[PDB]
Order: C-alpha cells, then structure tokens, then sequence
C-alpha cells in the first residue's frame, strides 16, 4: 500500500524446496510491504480459486447468494471431486473450493454485472474474456500478489464497494486458523500443472490479525506437479513463523 | 426451547472426573435439545465471562463500541492479569476475557440501556442490580444452559434485537476453532472458586457449524479449585467428539 521493500533473505525458504515464487507481506500499522522478489510480486497470474473471494462478495451483492445460510444443493450429477458431491454452505464451498458452485454463481451474476464489480474492486487486469464460468481458471483474468494484498486490505477494512454485511459474511467464510493470540483468514488457488515450460500457478492469500496488528499476505509459485501443492502454505507459514507472526 | 431430552450415555464423562455439571446439546435448533441432567439444564447460574457476548452486542448497538476495529487502550494502570495490560481489539478482549474492558463498556451503556437490552434478549433472570460493572461477576444475574443455547441460536440466526452487522462482528470475535470440516464459536466463563459449601461455576458455551448442520451447546459445572478449570472444555469436547461433531 504505502511502500514495498525487497528482502532477499526470505529466498532461503524458496531455495530449500527448489520453488520459483513470491511472498508479499504487508503490515497495516506501518503501511509497508516486504517481498522476496519485487519483479514477481508485480507479475500477474490466473487467480484460480482465490477468485472465490470476489465472486462470493458479488454473488451476495447481486442477491444471487441470498445470505450466509444459503445451501448450495447438489443435484446428484457427478462432479470432479468427491468432496464436492454434497450440499454445501457458502463457507463449505469456499473451504473445499467447489468450482461448480462458483461457476453457477458467475453464470447468474452475468457478464455485465461481473465486469462492473471487478472495476469497482480494481481486481487484476479486469479481463473476464474466456467464458463467464471460466475466465478466472483458464481465461484472460490475471492478478498480481501486490494487487491481491490491496484487495484483501480493502475487504478487511470493509472498504470494498459492497455492504459491510456482505463483506463480513465472506470474511467469516475465510477463517482458516483460530488461536487465542491470532486469527488467520485465507484462501488457496491452483490453476493446474500447466504446459511444457508453461507451468501453472498456486496461490495462498489472506491476512493475520494478531494483538492490534494486521498482516496481509499473498504467495504464489510456479507449479508443474500436484505433489508440490502443499508448499503454497508451508513456505509462507515458515516465513511468517520466522517473523514471529504465527 | 421445545423439548429437552435426557441422555444418560454422557454421564461417564462427568463421573470419571467427579464433576457435578450439565451439558446441553441441540442439533439444528433449540426445538430439540439433549442433556445429561434435566433439572440442571434449566438451573440458573452467574454467567461470568459468557456475559461478554451480550455485553459486546449491546456495546455496539449503543455505539459505546464504535465498530469492530475499535482499540481498547490500556491506561497503564495495574490490571488483575498481565494479559490484560495492553491495548486490545474487541476479539482480543473477548479471547483473553479482559474484565476491565467490559466493565467500562457496561458503565457507559448504563443501567437503563443495559436493562432494556437484556429484556429484549430474554437473557436469564435479567437482574442487573447491585452495581453496573459487576452484576455478571458477583451480582444477581443468573442464566441457565438452556437459555444460553436459545440466546446463541438467536445470535447464529441474526435474530437478536440488534443489527445483523453487529451480530456478525461479535460472531467473528467468538471463533475459537477453524477446520475445513467445521467451525467452532465459543466462550468460557468462571465465577471463581466460591466460598465454603458454595462452589463457583465454570462455563463453556457456543456452537459448531459442520457440513450444513449447526449444533448449539452449553456446559456448566460446579468448581471450587482452579485446577479443575480445563474440564469445562474437555468434558464437552469429549462428548461432542463421541457424537461425531468435532
Ligand atoms: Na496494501
Ligand atoms: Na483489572
Ligand atoms: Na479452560
């Protein structure tokens, strides 16, 4: 937000796992960000499942999602993951990253409204070409790690162009770790393993509330093998542990 | 509360530890609750720290608490626990049960407004007499485990006499365990070790959201020694683990 500085000593955690990626960590009270790689922090990637955050907000703003108690019913027709073949709440759909639930939300939102909200949210390159139910997974939408933390800061502050109520609803849906000393809100994403010399992207984005401080973060990495997927949490977790945050 | 049913199969969790207490567990709604002790389920006890839940809602409704980013500044004067001697957010004050923060909230709310809201909330015997900053600590206010689950169900459903925004703010402050499969919101309470032939009371109340289901719970127990305090979480946790909820 206010400043950004490269800290190449965080590269130790990437090097140990042979990962090409970036971590951006911003401290709210000092309005200052740090990253291991300023260049990659500005590079723009498919959001994949991280797009569930804006999509949920927009679904609520448009009334497509009634409220946090709506149940997305399973129609019994097979889905790509057994964990998706069941009725889901909004939190449940976000937590398991149920693609087909959010494809249907996008379809009902429609292109004109989706375009309007991504403009209000300043979300990425705001390019929703590629089909209304796939632009964030295989279409032309791209967002950087810096843009992710800017968006998440706005959500945390209830400053997005949506009701505070709907921003609070989506925040509750994103809580992933609760301790007496700190609270973590987060979302993963994974575009797939990509092509030969054209790897996919994996993301972990979110924020940590600790004492009266708030830390916004966004991680992404190249990925060509699902077996590396847990590194999208363990590398950023080790960095935030070394920083004394969690 | 529709009907309360006795369930004898939990008694082993109490007798193992020589605890006199009650657990109330309600699936979906307060229409159907189960308990180990029908009489004690409706017996009224001092709420202690569980009162921070209504106190926070009333603080927000009255504007005494400005919003969920309010910081409760520590004036540097001694407080009864070192963990209270610091600036605290609302979630922070709740999670460490910072009595003095909630005493000052209660003082600013004042007796007239406090009485009005406990009546709206149907909060126990609604007796706030004896001192506006200690009626839930050593005064005459009493609430049962059944009334706790009814109040918490209203809060879960956003049906208390308060804005939905303020209900959502307090719910976020009460998250205590987050797992992909389930989310726990809860609050502890402890009146003290009592006096001769007159034990104190310890509480754990909350709800669990799992798949598309919700479970409301309230536990209390007699206690005359602080060494027994962890049982207020371990007995109900073991019951809910055996029920398959957590
Ligand atoms: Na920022
Ligand atoms: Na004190
Ligand atoms: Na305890």
């Amino acid at each position: 937000m206010g400043s950004i500085t490269e800290n190449t000593s965080w590269n130790k955690e990437f090097s140990a796992e042979a990962v090409n990626g970036v971590f951006v960590l911003c401290k709210s009270s000092s309005k200052s960000c740090a990253t291991n790689d300023l260049a990659r922090a500005s590079k723009e990637y498919l959001p994949a499942s991280t797009f569930k955050i804006p999509n949920a907000i927009i679904g609520l703003e448009t009334g497509v999602i009634k409220n946090e108690h709506q149940v997305f019913k399973w129609d019994g027709k097979p889905r790509a993951m057994k964990q998706w073949e069941r009725d889901l709440t909004l939190r449940g759909a976000i937590q398991v990253s149920a693609v087909p639930v959010f494809q249907q939300i996008a379809r009902e939102v429609g292109e004109v409204r989706m375009q309007k909200y991504l403009k209000k949210f300043s979300y990425g390159n705001q390019n929703i070409s590629g089909g209304i139910d796939k632009f964030w997974l295989e279409g032309q939408l791209r967002i950087s790690a810096v843009n992710q933390v800017e968006f998440l800061e706005s959500l945390y502050l209830n400053k997005l162009s949506a009701s505070k109520e709907n921003q609070l609803i989506v925040k509750e849906a994103l809580v992933t770790e609760a301790a007496p000393e700190y609270l973590v809100h987060s979302k993963t994403g994974f575009s797939g393993v990509g092509t030969e010399s054209n790897p996919g992207v994996a993301w972990w984005v979110g924020w940590v509330e600790k004492e009266t401080e708030v830390y916004f973060f966004a991680f992404n990495m190249d990925i060509d093998n699902e077996s590396k997927l847990p590194l999208r949490k363990s590398i950023p977790t080790k960095i935030m542990e070394s920083e004394g945050i969690i």
